[PDB]
């Protein structure tokens, strides 16, 4: 009854707000006059007032701005009513930890409002006013920062991805291109990532790992629309500037990454593994005279990861065993355990379909770790060990594995394969032990067949490749035992041996 009184005042003062923005004749202190008076005249009295006149004042940007533009003017013209919150609101924030906590409710706020026209008007949502809303406080908080502390400034880059996360495209699949604008906007993408010590890099592969997922699924389904086309285009340009500008990153969380993407999108994964660390120079071409891989420095270095492999075992309560069985040799019993857990994803008449990629991801991780570890104990200093238990212990898991489950188990050593590293080199030397164990039995040819269909998918793309998946291949096909020409799944497909061997054929 009294409330929409309240909300008509509310209005009243916002337009003559705008009105004062939109006067060139009006003075530079009239703003302020404006501001001071809101107080006085009980207008605004307490905090709870001023967010209730921001909620009403947003939700009338968002009706001045569709009315603007179906009439036809400019699209900047159209921006001034949402433009002239976000003015109204910077003046608050320089008034002036409470400024992090106003900042945060304003986020929040915009929030709310976003989701409100989202679900009031699912089809009818228009990402473009909330899109300026955010940018523009990305900017000048930005432009803000010699103002607030250190640590206070932290604070709100922080809470600025958590309140990104609360429109996610799984909520807010209308304002899904905005989204994907914001993360990869150039006032909150550089300084996110720019924190020290890492504080930035959680936040935002939160963010991120829902922005790929979400593109990974709009790619399977065969998407026509402009939609597909902008969310797969800004998933290409933002992992070509995170390569280029942030790759250490992109290194420490890339299995992660990779996890929210579909394991066929070889391209959007491949930007991921591609990505080379500025200190290293060690990239030398395969091709190249007679390249000796075991004679480089950077071979034996452990590579930087986000991943928590152990954790996520234990967690699964699956680390004890794997980790006995690093020590005492393959046991038959151990990797029935794993493989059921692997296929876990019981009762009766129930059958598994699904995976568990994030369990395989672990226990391959931690096969590389057990090596580093016997690399710093014997004095030959060798990460791979032919004779080893782990390598035997890794042998008989890929043989009693599940096809599907086998599928994912080796899609991830190729996944570790990329410059010159630990990892690279590693996985490296056992993808090819596996490969040459026991070639003369029929079964372990089928998982060589399992092997080259992953390597050959790798490859088939025109893109640039890993260093480690070049240089592994070329082994393959160099080494006279190994006899990959004559492999069955070789003799299969044409299109892909022409394919490999135009790949034989560049291998000086």
């Amino acid at each position: 009854l009294e409330a929409a009184h309240l909300l008509e005042q509310m209005e009243y003062v916002f337009d003559e707000w705008i009105h004062l923005c939109n006067n060139p004749h009006a003075t530079e202190r009239a703003a302020m006059i404006f501001v001071h008076q809101l107080h006085s005249v009980q207008l605004v009295t307490n905090r709870d007032e001023f967010l209730l006149f921001l909620r009403h004042a947003l939700d009338k940007s968002v009706e001045r701005f569709e009315q603007g533009i179906h009439s036809g003017a400019s699209i900047a013209e159209s921006f001034q009513a949402v433009e002239a919150l976000v003015k109204l609101i910077i003046i608050f924030v320089k008034s002036h930890s409470a400024a992090v906590a106003f900042m945060d409710s304003i986020l929040a706020l915009g929030v709310l409002v976003a989701n409100s026209h989202h679900v009031k008007r699912g089809e009818n949502f228009n990402q473009r006013v909330f899109y300026r809303f955010f940018a523009l406080l990305l900017h000048e908080v930005g432009l803000l920062a010699g103002h607030f502390s250190k640590s206070h400034y932290e604070q709100i880059i922080l809470n600025f991805a958590a309140r990104l996360f609360d429109m996610r495209p799984n909520l807010l699949p209308g304002f899904a291109c905005a989204w994907a604008g914001l993360v990869s906007h150039r006032a909150f993408l550089p300084v996110i990532l720019g924190l020290p010590d890492e504080k930035g890099w959680a936040p935002f592969t939160k963010l991120l790992e829902q922005f790929l997922g979400c593109v990974g699924e709009l790619v399977k389904t065969f998407t026509v629309s402009s939609l597909g086309k902008e969310m797969y285009h800004a998933a290409l340009k933002i992992l070509i500037v995170l390569q280029h500008d942030f790759p250490i990153y992109l290194d420490k969380f890339r299995v992660q990454l990779c996890q929210s993407l579909p394991l066929h999108a070889t391209q959007l994964v491949n930007l991921i593994l591609a990505a080379i660390p500025p200190n290293c120079n060690s990239l030398a071409d395969p091709f190249q005279a007679g390249l000796k891989v075991d004679k480089i420095p950077d071979m034996k270095e452990r590579p930087p990861t986000a991943f928590d492999s152990a954790g996520l075992l234990r967690e699964a309560g699956l680390l004890d065993i794997l980790e006995r069985m690093l020590q005492n040799g393959p046991s038959e019993d151990g990797v029935a355990q794993i493989n059921h857990a692997i296929n876990k994803s019981t009762s009766f008449g129930y059958v598994p379909l699904g995976v568990n990629r994030r369990l395989i991801d672990a226990v391959v991780a931690r096969f590389a770790e057990f090596a580093i570890n016997r690399a710093s104990s014997r004095s030959d200093s060798a990460i791979f060990v032919a004779g080893a238990n782990d390598i035997k212990t890794l042998q008989m898991l890929v043989t009693e594995v599940s096809p599907e489950a086998r599928y994912y188990l080796v899609s991830s050593m190729v996944n570790e394969l990329r410059y010159p590293n630990a990892y690279t080199n590693y996985f490296s030397q056992a993808l090819l032990d596996i490969f040459g164990h026991d070639m003369s039995d029929p079964e372990e040819n089928l998982v060589r067949e399992q092997i080259v269909r992953v390597l050959l998918e790798r490859v088939l793309g025109y893109w640039p490749q890993p260093w480690g998946l070049i240089i592994t291949i070329l082994e393959l096909l160099k080494n006279d035992k190994y006899l990959f020409f004559e492999l069955p799944f070789i003799k299969a497909t044409p299109e892909v041996a022409e394919r490999f061997t135009a790949l034989a054929r560049s291998a000086a």
